[PDB]
Parts: C-alpha cells; sequence; structure tokens
C-alpha cells in the first residue's frame, strides 16, 4: 500500500525497541511510506539542543500526520545518566504548544481485561486542551521577603494594570504565572462539540470557575457562547446535551457513570484524569492519545505512557522481557487512519482498522504480554503470557491471515 | 442534657442548610445543650455584611478552637444574578482556611454492606489536603486584547528587581493569573502529613508535577524530603512504612489500582479534586469526613467535604421528595463535638459523639439508607422506591436508633 507522507518521531529505551519491531513486522511489510523521520531520542535531543523537537513539530504542520514514540522528559537523575547539557523541557509540551489543539484520549478495551471501576461499560473520551496553563507557565522560587506582582500592559495604549500576587513579609516561598488564549480555547470548544456530535454522546466541561472566577470563567463562557450560537440545535437533533460542571463534582460523576460521554478537560486536568481513567478501565498503557489540531487535518498520534526503563535494563542485560506494544501500535494505526482520510486511501484505511482488530482479537484470544496476564491473574500468579518477540510474532501472523482473507 | 460547651457554628446554603437544621433538631439538641456561637454564612447574609461575617467566624474559631461548618455557595456570575449580589464573593471556605491554615484531612466513611466502585480499596485512603495558597489565593484576570503580561519579584531589602515574561498576546486576548505559596505553610503541611502517616501506621505519598513546574512544585518536594530525612525517616522505618514523592498523574493511577491503606498529601487543588474522586470511589460523596486540622494542634474546623447539593435543593423547593445523604454533615458535628469533648475532658460528650457515629453506620448496615447508598447496592437503573428512605425518613430512623442506644448506656 502506498501510504503517503508521514512524520515519525523516534523515542527512548524499550519503546524505541518496540517502535522498530512495529515498523519491521507490522507496517513496512504492507505499506510503503514517504517517511520524514526525526530522532527524538534523549541523546539526540541533547546533541541538537532540543532543536530536533522543534523541527519535528514543524514537519507535522507541513505534512499533517505525525506518529510519536514515547520519550524521556529528563529529571535530575537523567541529567547525570546521559551527562546532559540541560534538563530539557518535555518534548510533548513543546510539540503541543507549537501545533495546539486537543489531545483526545480513550481506553483500548479488550473483553477479557478486568476493569477497576465497575460501571464503565461504555468508553469515556477525554478532550485535553493541549495548550497553555501549567505547561507554558513561568514559575520561580521566592528567596525571601518581597513583593510579587503580575502586570498587563495593553498594546493599544490603554493603562497598564498591576495586581498584587502576594507580599512576602516573613520568609520566602514560590510564585508562578500562567496564561491561555481565547482563540486556543475557542478551538478547544469547537473540537469538543464536534467530537460529541461525531460519537453521538453528551459533552461535559470541567473547570473550577467558582475559585478562578476570571481564568476558568473564560473557559465556561466561551464554551457556552459557542454552544448557544452554533451547536445547540445540532445537539438537540441528536438527543444529546452539554453541561458545565465543577471539576471535583465532575470526577465523581465520571467515577459513578456508565461511560459514554465526551469530557473536555483543561490541560492539567486532562493529563491527571486521563491516567486515572486509563487505569480505571484495567491498564494504564491501553490508551490512545491523538492531538487533533484546529485546521481539522493536522494530527499527532503518540504513545503516552512513557518508557519501560526496567524492561530496557533487562533487554540490554540479555534477560527476557514482555513489554506491551499496543499503545505504540495504535499510535501508528491512528496516524495511518488519518493519513487515509486526508488522501481517500481506502486501502490504507482498511489496513489501519484491520491492525487494530488484530491487536484486540489476539489479546482477546488469550495471547498477551505479561502486563495483561497480571491484570487477569495478578502479578504474584511464563506459560500464561508471551515474551516481547513472541507476542509481536503472533500479531504478525494474525494480521497476515486477516489481510489475506480479503 | 449533656453540657456540650462552646462551639462555633456556621450556617450554610440550599440543601445542606435544610439538613443542618434537621440534624440540630433531631440528633443534637434533644441530647446536648451547647454554648453555640452561630454565624450565618448563608449567601444572603454574607452579601448583607459584605462578607465580614465570614471573617468574624474564622476569628471565632481561633477563639473557641472548635468550628462546625455547613456547606456554602461560592458565587459565580450566575449566582450574582440569582441572588442579586453586590459582588461575586470569594469562597468562604478559602477565606477560613487561609486565615487558620493547616491541613484538611478527608476519608471515606465505610459500611460493610456498601459496594465500592473501585475494586481493590480494602484499606482506607486518607487525603491530607494543603489548606493554603495556590488557586485558592490566586490573582486571575481576563486579558481583553493584545499586550504584555509580566510577573515581577521585588525584594524588600532593595536588591535587584526580577522580571519574568509570562506571555505577549499578539492577536486577541485571553486570561492570565498569578499564584504563590509560602515556605512555612508547606513546612506545616509536611509535618502534619508525616505525623498522620505515623499515627495510622501507613506509608505516605506526596503528589506534585515537578517535572513541569520545576521550581513551584520542586519546592514542595524538597521541603518534604528535608523534613523527612532530618526528623521522620527513622520513625517511619521503626513502623515499617515509607515516604515517596510521585507525579500526580502517576499517583492517581497508582491509587486507582492500589488496595488503599496510605496517606496521600495533596496540594490544595489536587486535594479538592481527588477527595471527590476517592469519596465516590468508596461509594458516595456523602460518606466522607473532612476536618481542617490547624498547626496549633488544638484548633479544628469540621465540615462535609461535599457542596450544598444544589440539584437536590431545586427539587426540595419544588415541594418534591428528596433523598440526600446527611451522614457527612452529621459527622461534621460528631467530629467537632468529639474534639470539643477532648479539649474539655467531657467524657459524656465524647461518648455521645462516638455513639452517634456508630448509630449512623449501624443504621445503614441494617438496611436503612438513602438513595445514593441504595444505588451502590443495586445499580441506579434498578433502584426502587422501596429500597431507600427519603432524607427526613432516614433522619427519623437515626433519631430512633440514637434514642435506643443512649438509653441502653
Ligand atoms: N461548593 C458549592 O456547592 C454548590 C454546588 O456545588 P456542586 O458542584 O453541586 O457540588 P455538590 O457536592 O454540592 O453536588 C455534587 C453532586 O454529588 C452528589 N452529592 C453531593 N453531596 C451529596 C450528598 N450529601 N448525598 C447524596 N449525593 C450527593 C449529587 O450528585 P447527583 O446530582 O448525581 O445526585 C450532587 O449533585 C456550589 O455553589 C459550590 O460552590
Ligand atoms: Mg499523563
Ligand atoms: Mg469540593
Amino acid at each position: 500500500i502506498s501510504g503517503g507522507s508521514v512524520v515519525e518521531m523516534q523515542g527512548d529505551e524499550m519503546t524505541r525497541i518496540i517502535w522498530e519491531l512495529i515498523k519491521e513486522k507490522l507496517i513496512f511489510p504492507y505499506v510503503e511510506l514517504d517517511l520524514h523521520s526525526y530522532d527524538l531520542g534523549i541523546e539526540n535531543r541533547d546533541a541538537t539542543n532540543d532543536q530536533v523537537t522543534k523541527d519535528a513539530a514543524e514537519a507535522i504542520k507541513k505534512h499533517n500526520v505525525g506518529v510519536k514514540c514515547a520519550t524521556i522528559t529528563p529529571d535530575e537523575k537523567r541529567v547525570e545518566e546521559f551527562k546532559l547539557k540541560q534538563m530539557w523541557k518535555s518534548p510533548n509540551g513543546t510539540i503541543r504548544n507549537i501545533l495546539g489543539g486537543t489531545v483526545f484520549r480513550e481506553a483500548i478495551i479488550c473483553k477479557n481485561i478486568p476493569r477497576l471501576v465497575s460501571g464503565w461499560v461504555k468508553p469515556i473520551i477525554i478532550g485535553r486542551h493541549a495548550y497553555g496553563d501549567q505547561y507554558r507557565a513561568t514559575d520561580f522560587v521566592v528567596p525571601g521577603p518581597g513583593k510579587v506582582e503580575i502586570t498587563y500592559t495593553p498594546s493599544d495604549g490603554t493603562q497598564k494594570v498591576t495586581y498584587l500576587v502576594h507580599n512576602f513579609e516573613e520568609g520566602g516561598g514560590v510564585a508562578m504565572g500562567m496564561y491561555n488564549q481565547d482563540k486556543s480555547i475557542e478551538d478547544f470548544a469547537h473540537s469538543s462539540f464536534q467530537m460529541a456530535l461525531s460519537k453521538g454522546w453528551p459533552l461535559y466541561l470541567s473547570t473550577k470557575n467558582t475559585i478562578l472566577k476570571k481564568y476558568d470563567g473564560r473557559f465556561k463562557d466561551i464554551f457556552q457562547e459557542i454552544y448557544d450560537k452554533q451547536y445547540k440545535s445540532q445537539f438537540e437533533a441528536q438527543k444529546i446535551w452539554y453541561e458545565h460542571r465543577l471539576i471535583d463534582d465532575m470526577v465523581a460523576q465520571a467515577m459513578k457513570s456508565e461511560g459514554g460521554f465526551i469530557w473536555a478537560c483543561k490541560n492539567y486536568d486532562g493529563d491527571v484524569q486521563s491516567d486515572s481513567v486509563a487505569q480505571g478501565y484495567g491498564s494504564l498503557g491501553m490508551m490512545t492519545s491523538v492531538l487533533v489540531c484546529p485546521d481539522g487535518k493536522t494530527v499527532e498520534a503518540e504513545a503516552a505512557h512513557g518508557t519501560v526503563t526496567r524492561h530496557y535494563r533487562m533487554y540490554q542485560k540479555g534477560q527476557e522481557t514482555s513489554t506491551n506494544p499496543i499503545a505504540s501500535i495504535f499510535a501508528w494505526t491512528r496516524g495511518l487512519a488519518h493519513r487515509a482520510k486526508l488522501d481517500n486511501n481506502k486501502e490504507l484505511a482498511f489496513f489501519a482498522n484491520a491492525l487494530e482488530e488484530v491487536s484486540i482479537e489476539t489479546i482477546e484470544a488469550g495471547f498477551m504480554t505479561k502486563d495483561l496476564a497480571a491484570c487477569i491473574k495478578g502479578l504474584p500468579n511464563r506459560s500464561d503470557y508471551l515474551n516481547t518477540f513472541e507476542f509481536m510474532d503472533k500479531l504478525g501472523e494474525n494480521l497476515k491471515i486477516k489481510l489475506a482473507q480479503a
């Protein structure tokens, strides 16, 4: 299959290893691609002073489809490990801040994988605003007594306003400024309403506008305006609704619901609650994560659950590993699925969906990695699972079998 | 009657205000005479006093050491129109908490017969919510158009002014905000967290996002680790427990799959969010205690961790039957009275407070409960009217069982 142009972002440690096997055994044997590869490995980002992160983001803007491997965001320990020049910032934040949009996250559900939350019989889709707030903030330590202020200087000559954040009288502490943008919020709202109409489900927006009356009130107002002016009639035609809820009420409503709704989250809440939801369905790694940009055509699919450092340690030590590749697989299929839509590549669309089916049916047939065997029988309880290479070998077979019968 | 002593009462709003009176009339006043210092924190009285009554109540809590608070309305624009308010008043919980300081400890109220929504939580989860700063003392504003937003720090000793660019709005407007926290408050927060873990014999976890907020959240992580290494590590090892810092998103996942049995120190915002998640995970927002424990070790503010339950209130004012779980509000009283008794060595009052808590749990375990807990047993689509009691019917049964239990003692 002539898949077309796709931007690839290589990753780190075990996810890097799986990334290549995904390419060699599941994608390349059936799809020919005009790949634009950017190596976002921790060592290459350091070598390029993180410019490669900036380059890849622009390439996605240029070619409209990116697929990203899990990467390391370095901490103190990692700076020493790789002797890094700086503690480089999260490349996910960099890419999202450049492209903007909404990261849609949803569990990857298998019949035989137990949930931790009893009632979630329908999926929950979180729309995480991908821009601003804590992820582009300016925080600093306050070393001692002093005055912390935040000021806004209008460009049209209107008066500068100054607000007291806090007067530190006896000691120091911490302070920080953050922001968000009307246009970004408007895109976030449009993406949320359109996702609800596509799935035929109600939409909920969570904020804390009772406490952040101006900051979070802006989110509430923009959503309600766009709803009243542009979507209410469409929602009523489909027998769905939109509601704003305070964040603490919303997570409780989600916990007790049956699923089957779209959940628009501010950036920070989307990060936190998407991991809570993913784990609630059975496994934190069984999740899709696709950034949908405002233009409606540009997309970045990713594996969101970081690397598997302990698996990498054994892999290079020669010890057998059993690492779950599903999320990395679904970053590809979701990217290829979008590639097909942009190009009307019906052949690629079938392949993308076929591979997702093969992954689910393979696991639902009892062939799975150690991660899922523990979910079923509990970690304390080799014959129950397949090692990394053995599992991917099986997916290759069922994919070739499934594709042949066509 | 039992001589209860001095207690600061804060009256509330909507459904919790209605329940608040039933608790006093049916469960407290018939058995306890109190020197109550009542402050009406109803939205309309706060507006009339320009929110001064909220500040007065906070200082009264400092004076009498025991406060019990009904849920209140924090108004937004819609609430200003509803009540024709002078201003969009700030959360009185934030005002009280910022004045007194300390840690809000929240935990589910567990009944044998109530199924959970989270499978593994066989041990309790206790959240220690930092009660000071962050979003609850922030300075936010709308950015009407293009312009430059900066945040600056001016030392009081005349040293260099430090200026940071927050963002330059080039096309259109948006929102901006400043936030802060204080070393001493974090230090108190850490001490209260380590001491709670040692008291319960459980490990402690602190959740932050220091990978993104390297300075802001890193300060929390560093202060906790310093105080731990210098003052608590040895005690933790003696009891076979531990302390570790975790990323917030990692932590909520860890908690979801855990079996419980740990202390969870949360920044102010995270404590609010996750306390509702945890309470619902164990079964119901109404089955949770919430007590602000101040640094002095003597002052206390007991509350119900949930809101004023507006949606239930709308039906009540329509004259319709409602079924709102009052246990959390009841336990705000018992927890406050229990602390009042401890400070006063009031063995009779201490017995009463504990007796009512036992009656609350025993009544539910005997099959008498509100609709929320009935749904926990039989999926909400399957609940029938015969499976639960309305709010007043439930309180009547607690009154009867309380009368019985107190007689037999
Ligand atoms: Mg995350
Ligand atoms: Mg709350």
